[PDB]
């Protein structure tokens, strides 16, 4: 099956654009990345950076995750991100999202060898 690392890339990475370019970004990306196939995922974040720069966060500032695990890491620099949040008119299978662009530090959980991001915890 799909690995956790591959799932992180599919859910969270968009190195092909520098920022969201329209209000439709989230609607298109949530669909195209198969995040709405079984249900409308309520929230998601996309990161507009190179994969290598995001993978490198696993060697940056170790912090507790929101749930208390200690395999989380905060990026030293801010990154370009897009937050996607379900709107009041969303109704499966026509899932609908508000797009918000931001520049924030990211917090990810890392696992494995090579030690890579497997979960997006927060932006701060």
């Amino acid at each position: 099956k799909e690995t956790a690392a591959a799932k992180f890339e599919r859910q969270h990475m968009d190195s092909s654009t520098s920022a969201a370019s329209s209000s439709n970004y989230c609607n298109q990306m949530m669909k195209s990345r198969n995040l709405t196939k079984d249900r409308c995922k309520p929230v998601n974040t996309f990161v507009h950076e190179s994969l290598a720069d995001v993978q490198a966060v696993c060697s940056q500032k170790n912090v507790a995750c929101k749930n208390g695990q200690t395999n989380c890491y905060q990026s030293y620099s801010t990154m370009s991100i897009t937050d996607c949040r379900e709107t009041g008119s969303s109704k499966y299978p026509n899932c609908a999202y508000k797009t918000t662009q931001a520049n924030k530090h990211i917090i990810v959980a890392c696992e494995g060898n090579p030690y890579v991001p497997v979960h997006f915890d927060a932006s701060v």
